[PDB]
């Protein structure tokens, strides 16, 4: 299982966190840059224990590849609106407590980033089920959302994916799976590691970025430091052609399966995924279309490393698509 340090019980911080949220702009999408500036001020006033846990994780990730915050001050279910059924969100939608947490905790880590072609270029995404969801969509439910490093094929791939839960699914069945390369690497033979490392392989892109044009990107499954590598994996989109490459990726795929951990998000939970050292998935659940379907809020965070940033960026920036080559 995950380490002790990987789960942070924030229940004791509830009143302090609500106080920070009370000073944020109530209609964030009317002025997202100013909203996130206010959240950056609040980030410096986080309770010391929570600030320290975030800073430690930010420095170089962890063996588990994620940080789970629990007990954040989510609204009671009947004080939330109905779960969204459309994207993008209305510009005048009032701020919800778990969105405020994504703002403050997100700015403690880095810069919120939107992607112009994805969900209308918005920064805050609602993750909810839809009845006709494409099999690669985070709006899936009954079909498994397969392992993916988020936007691994994108030059401006973010360091973190952050998921904040306002509603779990009714049966609390849906598991967010995290596969950490730090756990998977010991299971991969040195010979296979050597084939994977720094080797660009053809990779398709998600629907939002297709302008099916095929494998228009090149992704290195392992890269960076060979003794502590970064991971770029997508079970559906990575398309190795050479039989050795196909074989090496299959070994990596089975290793990530073997070490994957299941996180079942409940209201008030916030999951920070190290998107340079993990791949993540979501297991099946059955929506009910009753107004209370599963509802996460998702943002992407860039940090100043791995050429994510080149100068002048602000939290709230929306960037254009460029495939890794
Ligand atoms: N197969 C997982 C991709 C899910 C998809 C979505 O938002 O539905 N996505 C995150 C970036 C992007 O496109």
């Amino acid at each position: 299982s995950h380490m002790m340090m990987t789960v942070v019980d924030c229940s004791e911080y509830s009143a302090d966190l609500l106080a920070l949220a009370s000073r944020l702009p109530r209609i964030p999408r009317q002025d997202l840059y100013g909203f996130l500036d206010a959240a950056h001020e609040a980030a410096g006033d986080l309770p010391e224990g929570l600030g320290t846990a975030l800073d430690r994780f930010n420095a170089d990730g962890s063996h588990d590849g994620y940080l789970m915050l629990r007990g954040l001050p989510v609204e009671d279910d009947d004080d939330l609106p109905a779960t969204p059924t459309s994207t993008p969100a209305p510009v005048d939608r009032p701020l919800q407590n778990m969105e405020a947490m994504l703002a403050v905790i997100g700015r403690r880590l880095g810069l919120h980033t939107g992607y112009r072609e994805l969900r209308s270029g918005t920064v805050y995404h609602d993750v909810y089920p839809s009845p006709g969801a494409h099999h690669l969509s985070s709006e899936t439910s009954e079909t498994l959302l397969e392992f993916h490093t988020e936007m691994a094929y994108h030059v401006l791939q973010p360091n973190y994916v952050m998921l904040a839960c306002s509603r779990a699914d009714h049966e609390r069945k849906a598991a967010t799976l995290v596969g950490s390369i730090r756990k998977a690497l010991p299971l991969i033979p040195e010979e296979v590691r050597a084939r994977l490392f720094d080797r660009p392989m053809p990779c398709c892109v998600d629907v939002a970025f297709r302008g099916n044009p095929g494998a228009i990107a090149n992704v290195k499954p392992l890269y960076g430091d060979p003794r502590d590598p970064f991971l770029g994996y997508d079970r559906e989109l990575l398309a190795p052609r050479e039989p050795d490459d196909v074989e090496a990726v299959a070994v990596l795929s089975k290793a990530l399966d073997e070490v994957s951990e299941a996180v079942r998000l409940t209201p008030g939970d916030l999951l920070v995924v190290d998107n340079f050292r993990t791949t993540h998935a979501r297991t099946p659940f059955s929506p009910r279309w009753d107004g209370k379907d599963r509802w996460l809020h998702r943002v992407y965070i860039r940090t100043d490393r791995n050429d994510q940033l080149s100068g002048g960026e602000r939290a709230g920036d929306v960037v254009d698509f460029s495939p890794r080559r």
